[PDB]
């Protein structure tokens, strides 16, 4: 289980399922934390990406819908299915995207929290759901600057105390 995902310092993670601004240095943070690894997304993540399926690793859909297709992903519609389908491989792990929907599923099962804070603002309806950063120690934080100063971004990695 780990939580991953991009926001600003307005909360704001997203917008009309595709994402409002375009970090490209983010994209390639992704694919260094999804290939090699299982990839968890849910219906309107699944769509939000242009080439599907996604290579390079695993891809794990989860949506309320019994009547799904995609040659190439996995189709499931369990809590206990996609966590069955991780404990099957011990040479990967569950790393949670999105959206909104899929987090708050993966609520009661989350040590580390990976989290991209940006700097310029942007608008947008799709936020991040309440979590406690009370319980949690940042040991890793690494700033990353762009060609532009509204699109900076600092990788920041969050764990439990115990
Ligand atoms: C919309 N979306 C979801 C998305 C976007 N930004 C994020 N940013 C962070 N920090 N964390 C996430 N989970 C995240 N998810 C996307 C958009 C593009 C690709 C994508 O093309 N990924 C390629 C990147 C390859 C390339 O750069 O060409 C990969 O192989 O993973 C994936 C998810």
């Amino acid at each position: 289980t780990a939580f991953l995902w991009a926001q600003d310092r307005d909360g704001l993670i997203g917008k009309d399922g595709h994402l409002p601004w375009h970090l490209p240095d983010d994209l390639h943070y992704f694919r260094a934390q999804t290939v090699g690894k299982i990839m968890v997304v849910g219906r309107r993540t699944y769509e939000s990406f242009p080439k599907r399926p996604l290579p390079e690793r695993t891809n794990v859909v989860l949506t309320h819908q019994e009547d799904y297709q995609a040659q190439g992903a996995v189709v499931v519609h369990d809590v206990a299915a996609v966590f069955a389908y991780a404990k099957q491989h011990p040479d990967q792990e569950l790393v949670i995207a999105g959206g909104a929907q899929i987090f708050t599923a993966f609520k009661d099962d989350v040590d580390t929290l990976l989290v991209t804070r940006l700097a310029g603002s942007f608008e947008g309806d799709t936020k991040m759901i309440p979590l406690n950063w009370d319980d949690f120690t940042k040991v890793s934080s690494r700033t990353v600057e762009d060609t532009n100063p509204a699109l900076t971004h600092t990788y920041e990695v969050w764990q439990k105390k115990a």
